[PDB]
Order: C-alpha cells, then sequence, then structure tokens
C-alpha cells in the first residue's frame, strides 16, 4: 500500500497537532489536513500508474495547507514577548513555502519525469528518494511550528485546548 517513511512522517506530525483541539484553532486544523493529505501522498507515490494527476494535486493540496500554517503562525510570533521564541518562531515557519513548494517541485517531477521519454529504475528510485526527504523536512517543519507556536501563545484570538 504505502511508502512507509512519508507514512511515518505523517503519523509523526497527526500525533503533535492531536495534542490539540481544532475548535478556534487553524493552526491545528491546518496541520491535521496536512498530516492526512501526507499520507494519502504516501499511497499515491506507491501506487500508479494512474496516480499522476493525483500525486500532483495532493502535493498542492498539502502546500495551500501549508500556507495557512506559515501565515498563523508569523501572526503568534509578532504578538510574542519572548524574543528567543519569536526569533525561533520566525526562523522555522519562514522555511515553509520553500519546503512545500520544494514539495510541488519534486511530486510533479515524480508524476511527471521526462514526458514521454522513457525512464530507468534507477531515476525512479532516486525521484521516490528526493520526494520522500522533502515530505520528512516538510513533516518535521510544521510540528515544530505547531510546538512553538504553542510555547509563542503562553507569552500572549487563538485558542489551545489539550485533548
Amino acid at each position: 500500500p504505502v511508502n512507509q517513511p512519508i507514512l511515518a512522517a505523517a503519523q509523526s506530525l497527526h500525533r503533535e497537532a492531536t495534542k490539540w483541539s481544532s475548535k478556534g484553532n487553524d493552526i491545528i486544523a491546518a496541520a491535521k489536513r496536512m498530516a492526512l493529505l501526507m499520507a494519502e501522498m504516501s499511497r499515491l507515490v506507491r501506487g500508479g500508474s494512474g496516480t499522476k494527476r493525483a500525486l500532483i494535486q495532493c502535493a498542492k493540496d498539502i502546500a495551500k495547507a501549508s500556507d495557512e500554517v506559515t501565515r498563523l503562525a508569523k501572526e503568534v510570533a509578532k504578538q510574542c514577548t519572548d524574543k528567543r521564541i519569536r526569533t525561533n518562531l520566525l526562523q522555522v515557519c519562514e522555511r515553509i513555502p520553500t519546503i512545500s513548494t520544494q514539495l510541488k517541485i519534486l511530486s510533479t517531477v515524480k508524476a511527471t519525469m521526462l514526458g514521454r521519454t522513457n525512464i530507468s529504475d534507477e531515476e525512479s528510485e532516486q525521484a521516490t528518494e528526493m520526494l520522500v526527504h522533502n515530505a520528512q523536512n516538510l513533516m518535521q517543519s510544521v510540528k515544530e511550528t505547531v510546538r512553538e507556536a504553542e510555547a509563542a501563545s503562553i507569552k500572549i484570538t487563538l485558542r489551545w485546548v489539550r485533548k
């Protein structure tokens, strides 16, 4: 069914995001959608063909959800009194648009490769491993962004309720 390391990265973010309720928290909601979509991604990279259009669109959905995470976490940071946390939170959540832009590039590469041209099992495996590493980086960054966004809120209209 799956590419295990992508699914594991997805579950890793799911575990952090499900510490809290989505109610009145769109960072939490977006992060949960990201983890669910990234699990779908691991199915798609490990299915196919037929999965070409789906691979591209799934990455687009993930990138859209990550813009919401980024946008909100930047607002949290810029209300945070602790410079140490504020700076760290700005540092991480400003990696995210680049990583999720990279997710869209590498998914399209994996999906479409060289168009009509024939491709080896080596190029195919290499393209998988590029995608894998980028997915782990993304899941890591958002998980760190969730943790720090909550840490920063202690120093401050966003709701953190433990489940």
